[PDB]
């Protein structure tokens, strides 16, 4: 049956110039909203079009971009994390954005700062997400437990509900993204006078908090799929998870889903969330005509309506001031207090390091330590000491 990618295919077959955009959206609301955005853009051009090409997941995309370098042909544009941008700048692969003529006035300074390398912007914030606290409104009401506003209330609530339901009710992936929440909110930072450190006392404390949660019966490790693909077996109260998960949790949940700001050290402020999602980069190899399509496409992506529509469709955070003044954004915020909660959460935001090696480290070295500690009951300090050695050895090579 006809789909957006068929409309795009036809638009691009008729186009005189096609700028390929390589992305990591495997489906769901993110892929649909990317494709909707592109259809709209392509309609307004006269045979100057973007062609989205799915490369799989984010890791699959960065592997395929690496392979594209080695075959000597890259797309016009791709999604990239900040650390992927640092790696692409080692090959001088990327065009400065402002040079293209993309205006970045009114882009979230948090987002603009993350894509600025030696003071030059190399990425356009596109699909930016923040961690939020997903919760089961039914299950908290069932036991008279308030939505926890502090890490202390969160622990207390997880223990109270786990005892009542006979099962661990805080669900989490044993991964670098989850670790980041507890780490940042315990005072952790990864760079110590510019050196990457995985085994600082806050890192040990954060990984020890999670392991103790599993041993005390209040934290449930999710070993297989996303948290929202595990719902329905046993009691669920809480997860800390990307706002881009919103639509997946909504579809999956057989209970009344809640979205809250993250528990923090005090009721003064929500906790910091990890910023995830990606920026758009433009490859130097692209033709003049392909770069001009990239320019107009990046200008369209940053428009208030494109941002309003994309962010309300997905639970991504609008990247511009102007998006919050767009009536489409405003109507959705009015009907759904979760949009507003997600934006409010976007104000308390921390990033991972932008090192070229950070992808490999976060998955294969830090992610593996966290797994060893959570699933194989490794001593948290021992597991992070090893991670630090392996990280040091990788950087040295
Ligand atoms: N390659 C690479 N990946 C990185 C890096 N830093 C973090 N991440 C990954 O960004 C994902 C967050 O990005 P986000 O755009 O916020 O959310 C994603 C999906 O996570 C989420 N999703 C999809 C299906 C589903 O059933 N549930 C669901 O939540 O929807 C979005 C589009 O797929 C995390 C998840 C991870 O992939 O396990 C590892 C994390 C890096 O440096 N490099
Ligand atoms: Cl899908
Ligand atoms: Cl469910």
């Amino acid at each position: 049956m006809m789909k957006p990618e068929d409309v795009i295919k036809e638009q691009c077959a008729r186009a005189k110039v096609v700028a390929e955009l390589w992305h990591g959206f495997t489906g769901g609301a993110p892929k649909a909203a990317l494709e909707n955005l592109v259809v709209e853009f392509n309609k307004a051009q006269q045979g100057r079009c973007v062609r989205p090409v799915p490369q799989g997941g984010y890791r699959d995309l960065s592997t395929k971009i690496k392979a594209a370098f080695a075959a000597g042909k890259v797309p016009t544009m791709a999604q990239a994390f900040e650390n992927n941008i640092a790696l692409y700048l080692e090959a001088k692969a990327l065009l400065p954005i402002e040079s293209l003529g993309v205006k970045l006035q009114g882009v979230n300074l948090t987002f603009l700062n993350a894509v600025r390398f030696g003071g030059v912007v190399y990425g356009v914030p596109f699909n930016k997400a923040i961690q939020v606290l997903y919760y089961n409104k039914d299950l908290l009401k069932k036991h008279g437990v308030p939505v926890p506003a502090t890490l202390e209330e969160f622990v207390a609530a997880a223990k109270k509900l786990s005892r009542a339901e006979g099962g661990p009710v805080y669900w989490f992936q044993p991964d670098a993204s989850t670790f980041a929440y507890f780490f940042f909110n315990l005072g952790g930072s990864y760079l110590k006078d510019g050196k990457l450190v995985l085994n600082s006392k806050e890192a040990v404390e954060a990984l020890t908090l999670l392991q103790n949660g599993v041993k005390e019966g209040w934290a449930k490790p999710i070993t297989s799929g996303y948290i929202n693909q595990n719902l329905g077996s046993g009691p669920y109260a809480f997860s800390v998870d990307t706002s881009a998960g919103y639509t997946y949790y909504l579809r999956a949940a057989k209970f009344d889903l809640g979205v809250a700001t993250l528990p923090g050290r005090t009721k003064g402020q929500p906790g910091y969330g990890l910023v995830q999602g990606t920026n758009l980069v433009v490859f130097r190899q692209a033709s003049k005509e392909e770069q001009a399509v990239a320019k107009d496409f990046l200008e369209f992506v940053l428009s208030p309506r494109a941002q309003a529509v994309f962010a309300t469709a997905t639970g991504y955070v609008p990247v511009t001031e102007g998006a919050l003044k767009d009536p489409v954004y405003q109507a959705y915020a009015a009907e759904n207090p979760d949009y507003a909660t997600i934006v409010r959460q976007s104000r308390y935001a921390k990033f991972e390091p932008a090192l070229a090696e950070w992808e490999q480290i976060r998955f294969d070295i830090l992610g593996q330590a966290i797994k060893e500690a959570i699933l194989n009951k490794a001593d948290p300090k021992a597991a992070l000491d090893r991670a630090q050695k392996l990280a040091e050895d990788l950087l040295s090579s």
